[PDB]
């Protein structure tokens, strides 16, 4: 029978990219504000900073783009463990779809090795980079930016939450889901979208 | 009304990779025996190189593996100016839809650097970076590989093949479509899929 075809973005997902920023940003610039993570708000996090003062938007964008930034991210807990399983269920194909961002230099190298490090060398077969997910076809997005955007209006996939510090005060509205964490039932809402 | 989505993928398309890769295997390798374009057979470059002589397909893919193998690939013949004019019509999105192969290191940063450097910062937003094109939905795919492979069996998109040395000699059995170079009527075989 038809695959159940599941998207699921490394970012904020499977890669610890807040945890990681606010670390890096912390250790390079030891004199300067930062956003605790509680206190993150919107994905767009570099903006966030500028609001906080003028020039850290450029600061921590700068963090982003700097080699080995991705590469050495740290997976978030169970993250690792539940899409090794979702990906050997039967019936349910697994594709890791995700965003370049504008720095094209590290980026998408470091997201590359970042999966066959954690993955192995199979899994970057699965891989999609795109800066927009909605003309990717399959059943369901996992990721963690609660606005869709991109050229289809409605993507074929239903999108689910994942939780990260910038969207968790986000109250969604039914029938919008938010997957809390990989310790959630990740399974039920897989379950729910197959025949 | 919705827009006509056509997916162009850069390899042997808007990039000379053949050209390209037989030119600086010649100038590395200049004691080896090489593969002259009329002389190409199916798009697995390496492997063709493979049955040639032992060994020739390692060096022939350490060629595509070396930095610059992309960025410095020159544009086929009509390739820019065409596909501008194509995203530059109403109603028409076009995508650039490519693979990394399974060379992380400098192929996707170079593939983004050749389409900046060609078609500007703001097009770099239209490409998708994927091994498997079949998950991508649009109207028309637009490569050089006649064989479709992918985890969907029927593709949303129509497949067009572009021209090039190593499938100029497959006879296509209609409905089956070939676009013979930028300088043919692509614009008939849009029009053809649109309402």
């Amino acid at each position: 029978g038809r695959a159940l075809r599941v998207l699921v973005d490394m970012d904020g997902v499977l890669a610890d990219v807040e945890g990681g920023l606010l670390r890096k940003f912390r250790a390079r610039f030891p004199d300067q504000p930062f956003i605790a993570l509680e206190d993150r708000r919107g994905y767009k996090a570099c903006e966030q900073y500028g609001r906080l003062r003028p020039g850290l938007s450029e600061k921590a964008r700068s963090i982003a783009e700097s080699k080995n930034f991705f590469f050495e991210l740290e997976p978030l807990p169970g993250a690792v463990e539940a899409v090794k399983e979702m990906a050997s269920l039967q019936n349910t194909d697994v594709f890791i779809c995700t965003s370049p961002h504008k720095m094209f230099k590290y980026c998408p190298y470091e997201k590359y090795a970042w999966v066959e490090k954690y993955f192995g060398p199979d899994f970057l077969e699965q891989i999609v980079l795109t800066r927009d997910k909605t003309v990717v076809s399959a059943d369901l997005l996992i990721d963690d930016r609660p606005d869709i955007t991109g050229a289809e209006p409605t993507p074929s996939w239903e999108h689910v939450l994942f939780t990260a510090c910038h969207n968790q005060h986000l109250q969604l509205q039914p029938p919008r889901r938010r997957l809390h964490s990989w310790a959630d039932d990740w399974k039920a809402i897989l379950d729910s979208k197959r025949p």
